[PDB]
Order: C-alpha cells, then sequence, then structure tokens
C-alpha cells in the first residue's frame, strides 16, 4: 500500500483540471519521482484505488464522498503557486518517509 496516485478532478474534468495536472506533473516528474503517476478526470469518475485526490474546495466535499477514505487536498486558486508548491513540498516529504 504505497502513495503513488495523484489525480485532479473538478466538476467539468477539463477546464482548471488540466492546469492543476499538468504543473504537479512536471513537479513531480521533475523531482525523480518516475514511480507517481498522474492524471486528471471528472469528479464523477475516480477509481476507489486513488490514493490521493486534488480539487477546488468547492467540489472537495464531493470527492471526500466519494471516496471519504482517500486523501484529499482543496486548493483556493487556479494559479495558486504557493499552494502547488508547499504541497509538492510535503509530499516528497511523505515520500521519503
Amino acid at each position: 500500500s504505497h502513495v503513488r496516485k495523484i489525480i485532479v478532478a473538478c466538476d467539468a474534468g477539463m477546464g482548471s483540471s488540466a492546469m492543476g495536472a499538468g504543473v504537479l506533473r512536471k513537479k513531480i516528474q521533475d523531482a525523480g519521482l518516475s514511480q507517481i503517476s498522474v492524471t486528471n478526470s471528472a469528479i464523477n469518475n475516480l477509481p476507489p484505488d486513488v490514493d490521493l485526490v486534488i480539487t477546488h474546495r468547492d467540489l472537495t466535499e464531493r470527492a471526500m464522498r466519494q471516496v471519504p477514505q482517500a486523501q484529499h487536498i482543496s486548493l483556493t486558486n487556479f494559479l495558486d503557486s504557493g499552494l502547488y508548491t508547499s504541497l509538492t513540498e510535503r509530499l516528497v516529504a511523505a515520500q521519503r518517509h
């Protein structure tokens, strides 16, 4: 049971979904974590095997519901680089640990 799956979901499964996925994906690849996979999909579609779910706070309630047993991270803004940076550092820390 290793956390390696990160998926971004929103009500459109596309709009903000695309940018969030791309940025996170790039950082993960840069960190040499080829073992971690990144994809995006609509909220209505989230595999129960997902370990990490990243969505906008406005829709985090929904994702939690589908899988309240999963790990959810809420965003505030689409280009909130500060939040993205913090989250990335954290995941890296959790990866080693």
